[PDB]
């Protein structure tokens, strides 16, 4: 038997080593300590268990749900397609796009991990306390969910 | 406001959606006849019920969208079951794996499923040994509202 925080993670990196590749954009935040509660209240409400196929059929492009934030509390997906606030891009380079700026701006205002698959590039990032990590191997990627999720 | 009222528009919504569109859908929602052996074969959801969930997991080619939804206390319970395939021998060509699979329920609880084909886009139920096929949209409708509500 493994932990509930043990069974996300798998998720999410199994989800991620499959929309990667084909550059499915992603956006994923994780609340923390600080309440996600007044964005969660602007997604569709799902309430869901987390697996790795879940996450992926909600970002299959051109389907009802993939627009917007995932957002994670209690190891539930409690909502998909919520609005997180956008950061300012002056001098960003043309390669980021909107679901990175709402993971720096959500990174801004709460302590929450968000996680993002850019839909130009594949590329995998995560923003943690107005941090941006970008660029990272799958295995970086797990690394850093471990080191903040699992923080043993 | 129904949890019942509410499902069935989830239903009908994403029926509205799939059938012209010829999208296979296979979706057994439990009674009084426990569906557990089955719902153990299915990936783990507990998800609320909306057409937009109903709509997202039945897209062709993704991960969740072969097999069976289960339905229980107004939750997606899983997706992706297996269902016990009849052996009815008189079954016309028309209707695949998807019927099968629902007669089968039937046969042996008194779950009702409903079924779009992803062949013709046609919408079925089968419900204590019945199949009722080539439903209408109205008439789907109405029967998932006889028999649930």
């Amino acid at each position: 038997p493994i932990s509930a925080e043990e069974q996300m993670i798998r998720a999410f990196v199994k989800s991620v080593e499959y929309m990667s590749p084909r550059k499915i954009g992603a956006l994923v935040a994780i609340q923390r300590v600080r309440t996600l509660q007044e964005y969660i209240s602007t997604g569709i409400p799902l309430d869901a268990k987390i697996s790795a196929e879940l996450l992926i059929n909600i970002f299959i492009p051109n389907t009802p749900l993939h627009d917007g934030a995932v957002i994670i509390k209690e190891e539930r997906i409690a909502v998909t397609s919520a609005y997180l606030p956008l950061t300012k891009n002056t001098g960003i380079s043309k390669e980021f796009g909107t679901r990175h700026r709402a993971a720096i701006g959500l990174s801004e205002v709460s302590d929450a991990l968000t996680f993002v698959v850019s839909e130009e590039t594949g590329g995998i990032s995560i923003t943690y306390n107005g941090r941006f990590k970008h660029n990272l191997t799958l295995d970086e990627f797990e690394t850093e969910l471990r080191e903040i999720l699992l923080p043993k």
